[PDB]
């Protein structure tokens, strides 16, 4: 795609006039910068066979977990995605060997999770590219845009973090 | 979830020093602010049967469809979801009486896509509760704020926009 048709969306908007088209622009680019954020992180971790559900739990483990795991309830806190791609995101890296339960259902009500030693190496092998991944695609600001938007993006989740 | 833990992650991150975290932040939040959004929109129409991408859909030719609809090429272009969510949803549509072709597989090769009378009443009776949600969702971000976020999301799906 391009961002030349901004501007064709701009006018259908304004069409429906019978006070500006900002608000629904803003969220249709963030809907394609997420899709478009989406096809370039999963560069790094396809040749290795998981979506980004199963990285992303992987990787919160990594930076997040003590040596004996988070709760499955602290790892949705700390994790990046929390959805319905989610659902059976435990259960598949459990059957593919790169996490493992600690204590299952025995003396302490629900189990912890963390990475197996396959499970550790792969991240470690794939940080290096999420990190260069993750640099490149924010290259086009300026880094202080790039706080900015950190700024504004924590802002307005903050603001939607509230229930009614 | 806060953004109490921004911190947490911030010097978990920094423990893998043996220079700085805010491009992984960024994206987090971003992923974050994405499942948020996603939660807050949906309340529109929900009640109605409808997941993302099919309302995404029925919108996009509300706002944009000419009188004898849009080729899926450019139905895809003009739309803000194109992933895999994608996938079922014009042959779901269909399926539900909100959209219709025009000429099938006759004389101009493939079909162009457009609403149908209830699809039009649909997308008008939802439509004030959308752009409320859409205004809503942004109203904690002053305005030019909310153009200086219009700007740099821009900007980097821009940036992103060329392939290697
Ligand atoms: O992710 C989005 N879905 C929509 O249906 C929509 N509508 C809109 O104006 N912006 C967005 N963003
Ligand atoms: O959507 C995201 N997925 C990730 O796996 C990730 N990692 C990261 O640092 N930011 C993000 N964002
Ligand atoms: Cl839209
Ligand atoms: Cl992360």
């Amino acid at each position: 795609d391009t961002a030349a048709l901004l501007e064709r969306i701009r006018s259908d908007w304004a069409r429906l006039n019978h006070p500006s088209a900002g608000p629904m622009l803003t969220l249709l680019l963030l809907e394609r910068l997420h899709a478009a954020l989406g096809r370039e992180i999963e560069r790094t971790y396809a040749a290795s066979g998981l979506n980004a559900a199963g990285w992303d739990l992987l990787l919160t483990l990594y930076r997040s977990a003590p040596p004996e795991g988070l709760r499955p309830t602290e790892l949705s806190a700390l994790a990046a995605i929390s959805g319905p791609s989610t659902s059976n995101r435990i259960v598949r890296l459990l059957e593919k060997g790169l996490i493992e339960r600690r204590e299952d259902e025995r003396d302490r009500r629900s189990a912890s999770i963390r990475l197996t030693p396959q499970g550790r190496a792969l991240v470690t092998h794939l940080l290096p590219a999420h990190l260069a991944t993750t640099q490149r695609v924010l290259a086009p600001l300026s880094a202080q845009e790039q706080r900015t938007l950190e700024e504004l993006a924590g802002r307005m989740l903050a603001g939607l973090e509230q229930g009614v």
